DNA sequence: ACCTGTGACAAATTGCCCTCA
DNA sequence: TCTGAGGGCAATTTGTCACAG
DNA sequence: GACGGCCCGG
DNA sequence: GTCCGGGCCG
């Protein structure tokens, strides 16, 4: 039914730093850049809105100060670092937004590949629980499940999560027990997980999963 | 020294609301 | 009249650190 | 602000 | 009474 999103791995295990309104974004991006090129994509504000379940309003507040935080962002692929836009975002039309997304990216973008549809994840929230989404289908099979098992120095330089998680009881507190409930409520994804210790250090994390179809 | 979890507070983000060209 | 570009809001989540054990 | 029905006057 | 054309309004 819904747009089928497919990016190269590289992506999904990217380092950079992007908001949850950014990261809806890029879906679109990627999904026009596919479709072929020259970087130049475009966003309808009354489409964003019907797509996302917003009002007119907060579709225009969501993507004007989305495209304004862009500037000074790098992606980086381990380790070489690009910026996102190479040239400020414009409104040729009213409700129509034109942008210029660095060229150098899209081989990057387009076999070891990732794939979900975008009605998976129009409900997330936090964008650190959409990083962990990516990587878990990632690892998806066609039936739905799989397991991976993730180091943790990895998680917090590839989604480079903030200082204080490398406390560990923050780390579980605020982002893993919180992005774990938000697949397991806004995904069609069932996930858990249990942790890989060594002497008192937690190193990595076991993540298995299926599917509710 | 290390490990855990919790209570507090600060800063950020959420869906809402109203105006007006 | 419908759109969307502005200005705002309070209630919640996310980011930080002191303290018990 | 942009787009379409509607009532004016010639 | 009718009609093409503008141009104000919802
Ligand atoms: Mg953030
Ligand atoms: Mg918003
Ligand atoms: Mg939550
Ligand atoms: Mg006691
Ligand atoms: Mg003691």
């Amino acid at each position: 039914n819904s747009p089928r999103i497919v990016q190269s791995n590289d992506l999904t295990e990217a380092a950079y730093s992007l908001s949850r309104d950014q990261k809806r974004m890029l879906y679109l991006f990627v999904d026009q850049i596919r479709k072929s090129h020259d970087g130049i994509c475009e966003i309808h504000v009354a489409k964003y809105a019907e797509i996302f379940g917003l009002t007119s309003a907060e579709a225009s507040k969501d993507i004007r100060q989305a495209l304004k935080s862009f500037a000074g962002k790098e992606v980086v692929f381990y380790y070489e670092s690009f910026p996102w836009f190479i040239k400020p975002a414009h409104s040729p039309s009213r409700g129509l937004y034109s942008v210029h997304i660095n060229p150098y990216l899209i081989p990057f973008f387009i076999n070891r590949f990732t794939q979900f549809r975008l009605s998976e994840t129009k409900e997330i929230t936090n964008p650190y629980a959409m990083r962990l989404y990516e990587s878990l289908c990632q690892y998806r099979k066609p039936d739905g499940s799989g397991i991976v098992s993730l180091k943790i120095d990895w998680i917090i330089e590839r989604y480079q999560l903030p200082q204080s998680y490398q406390r560990m009881p923050d780390f579980r507190r605020r982002f893993l027990q919180v992005c774990v409930n938000e697949i397991n409520s806004r995904t069609p994804m069932r996930l858990s997980y249990i942790e890989k210790k060594k002497g008192r250090q937690t190193t990595h994390i076991v993540f298995s999963f299926r599917d509710i179809t």
